[PDB]
């Protein structure tokens, strides 16, 4: 959500980040629809303030005029309701419109689709292997490593690992965690599950509903990503200005229920429905210095996972057509894929100034005792299975068997994955 | 699922069954449902035969008596059908009353219901405080370990950890991965929803069905085990004899509806709806011997962790009220609680022969070349939150923080659990 006396003091700025953006939103139906609410309140006031005037002076009324000021009251009785009715009918159309308003992206994104995206840096390199590499499914296959039969007991775009992979993405999970609290992230362990209102302070709602499970018969919903909780906790809170910066480091499993048939189709680890992620939240102060410097120790921290990890990555300016309708700013890092020649996408980091905070209801009181709207950011720390195609493919050695990246050594107690069953 | 054969020629156990596990099924109507049935196979078949016989003589037919054939054989015909229809009808029931009845109980189960389990044994003592104990609410409460916020995120009986307690919990789950790899074990992360059929399979449906949480507009339910899964996976495969006992040790978060109201005050690190739990599950060959073996490792497995963990523990036998209508043995193990004065429980150890093979469909080959349905059991490894409250109970010093037991400093890097705030 966006500040509705900025939007119509300033349409213009919106109407460049709707069509930018690709946003589905008629703004001046928006702004026409807001003039309807606008007037159906005044003359809503008016008719009980009438009505008020009749009722003070029904006794008291000789007899003869008492029953003139009923027929008065009634008429206007029917008014109050038949306006009353049509505001309410309104009201609630403007507040769905307003959920869709796309925040502006800042001035250097770059502008069309996914095509228009831009390669900032590129940090190593594809390694160079004295045999042909096998591709992270058949190294799995080979050394026993997963589990086929999980597709006829719970589906298509499921996993199951087994053997010293199953202790490998424990270990990551935990390493993720520990590496989050020595850089000054309060560690927290989260369900996976939130109401409604939880996806509408996100943004998550109404945008991208498809990709969430609901769990039937509940008023509950199975999460995406911590993000939705973490947003959340602090709903309706004024926080103090010495908080601040709020750093949390959620765990959580995470649920997604589809996306349409994948690209490089459907499987290995890279397209599955229930997955975990490590996610990395920011809760600051409304000025973009503080914003800016928050956005790049969250990149930061996210290189320097994947520097650990001994990964070839490279980041990405995302274009406003490709970024959502709340962020400002977004780049992806994204690792080398050996297998498939490309790099692909591990981590998402975002600043939304204050459109998650307007529809969470996230604020604080500034050094001035100023209540304002909070600035949110979010990035990815680690998420499995995903990067176990990357750290597979990019370590495997002539055996089929798999390095174990140095940091990750006291975390599994073995150099090398073994094959198992 | 029972055999119908030991269900046809021994009644008497089912009948005496039936009542000492308070199972509602009335066990005439079901053997006469099963007579009919069979009865209207024979007879259906005797149609089948004559009618057929019946045509090649009519061909071959001198007019006299081709009236008696046409006659005999439409009769043969109209009633082919009456049979069809009504074992189409009969059948369909039998099958839906074959799935509620229950296996006889060991022979030396407590007979009764909650309240006739016997404790076997007591291993340890209650703690002794220089000082008044917390209650783990209190103990958390105190350190700002948990996030009591969680409440209007996501409703009630939900939990989310925070600084120590976290990492504790992380900590808590690969160790119990690490003891059961160590222990012959094949580990496993699996997912926490599957179809209909693996529900089915292990007697959760259609017995506790109100305790799963389905996924909207889907095909899938959420798990309130790992059981769920690992007893699906080999459904319909004949193992070879030399592959068994299967020994595997899975991890996955699963969760419960709670149709499950309460008594009186359990509602801190309880009873929650999302958790995580490492669970042992067995597969072996058709003899009471293999089972008892299975059942024993089971069992001391769990009292190796507890005692690993420094918690002071006891043994209870399972009356036959209380075990479910799948069981033979079942031994909870229950751990002590010194603010409530008393010990819950922890681990659940169960034998159940082969009524989940046969609705699985869970085969091997023995010794011999016959193909028999197997023998399975499972036990709890450990499972979170519910052991944390034991831990910060039993482990707590003078200044509100907890003591690391000694197995678990390696996986934490602390002897002491630090307050945040």
């Amino acid at each position: 959500m966006v500040d509705l006396k900025r939007l119509r003091q300033e349409p213009e700025v919106f109407h460049r980040a709707i069509r930018e953006k690709g946003v589905a939103l008629d703004l001046e139906a928006l702004l026409a629809l807001d003039r309807e609410v606008q007037e159906l309140k005044k003359r809503l006031q008016e008719v009980q303030t009438e009505r008020n005037q009749v009722a003070k002076r029904v006794p008291k009324a000789p007899p003869e005029e008492k029953e003139a000021l009923i027929a008065r009251g009634k008429a206007l009785g029917e008014e109050a309701k038949r306006l009353e009715e049509a505001l309410r009918e309104k009201e609630a159309r403007l507040e769905a419109l307003l959920l869709q308003v796309p925040l502006p992206p800042w001035p250097g994104a770059p502008v069309g689709g996914e095509e228009a995206n831009r390669e900032i840096k590129r940090v190593g390199g594809p390694p160079e292997f004295s045999f042909p590499p096998l591709d992270h499914v058949a190294l799995m296959e080979k050394n026993g490593w997963w589990e086929p039969r999980i597709s006829q007991v719970s589906g298509s775009r499921s996993y199951a690992l087994k053997g010293d992979l199953a202790l490998y993405e424990l270990a990551l999970l935990r390493f993720a965690m520990d590496f989050m609290a020595r850089r000054g992230f309060l560690p927290m362990t989260l369900p996976s599950y939130a109401r409604e209102k939880a996806f509408l302070g996100t943004g998550h709602f109404p945008a991208y509903r498809d990709q969430v499970w609901a769990i039937a018969e509940t008023d509950l919903y199975l999460t995406g990503t911590a993000e939705v909780v973490l947003n959340a906790l602090h709903s309706g809170e004024i926080l103090p200005y010495e908080a601040l910066p709020l750093r949390y480091a959620g765990y959580a499993p995470a649920f997604r229920s589809e996306a349409g048939s994948f690209g490089k189709d459907v499987r290995g680890l890279m397209r599955v429905h229930q997955f975990h992620k490590v996610e990395q939240y920011v809760l600051t102060e409304a000025s973009l210095e503080a914003s800016d410097r928050a956005f790049q120790e969250l990149l930061e921290n996210a290189e320097e996972i994947l520097r650990l990890l001994e990964l070839p990555y490279r980041l990405v300016e995302v274009a406003t057509g490709d970024m959502g309708p709340g962020k400002w700013r977004q780049v992806d890092i994204e690792v080398y894929l050996p297998s498939e020649g490309r790099y692909r996408e591990t981590h998402s980091c975002s600043a939304l100034l204050d459109w998650q905070a307007r529809r969470a209801n996230l604020r604080y009181r500034d050094p001035e005792g100023r209540v304002r709207y909070a600035y949110t950011l979010n990035n990815t720390a680690l998420a499995t299975p995903r990067i176990l195609a990357m750290l597979l493919e990019n370590h495997q050695l002539q055996d089929g068997r798999v390095r174990v990246p140095q940091a990750l050594i006291p975390y599994m107690g073995k150099e090398v994955l073994e094959p198992c069953g």
